[PDB]
């Protein structure tokens, strides 16, 4: 599984602006990975930063934006997933973490 296209989707549509917008999305092609998360500030889904996620580490790496280098279980706070035609992000309730997630916020003194 991967979800680099709703992450596009997202981006392009929802999230981002323009020069900036293309810089992240040629951040995700030279990108090898699986799982993309955007990082919101809070729940209003502002983006942030972009992070992709290692099944063997479980921690979660800076791909661009604003945001710290490695997010661990512990300093995630909520989850989101998109939709699409809805062009808006909706919280899942807390679970482990899985493909279906699409977006995330952090605690608030990690900022």
């Amino acid at each position: 599984k991967s979800n680099k296209f709703i992450i596009h989707n997202a981006l392009s549509h929802c999230c981002l602006n323009e020069p900036q917008k293309n810089r992240i999305l040629e951040e995700i092609e030279k990108s090898k990975a699986n799982h993309f998360l955007i990082l919101f500030r809070d729940s209003s889904c502002q983006f942030r930063a972009l992070y992709t996620l290692s099944g063997e580490t479980e921690e979660l790496s800076r791909l661009a934006g604003y945001g710290p280098r490695t997010v661990t279980p512990a300093m995630v706070e909520g989850i989101y997933k998109y939709n699409s035609d809805r062009k808006r992000f909706t919280q899942i309730p807390a679970k482990t973490m899985s493909m279906s997630v699409d977006a995330f916020t952090i605690q608030g003194h990690l900022w």
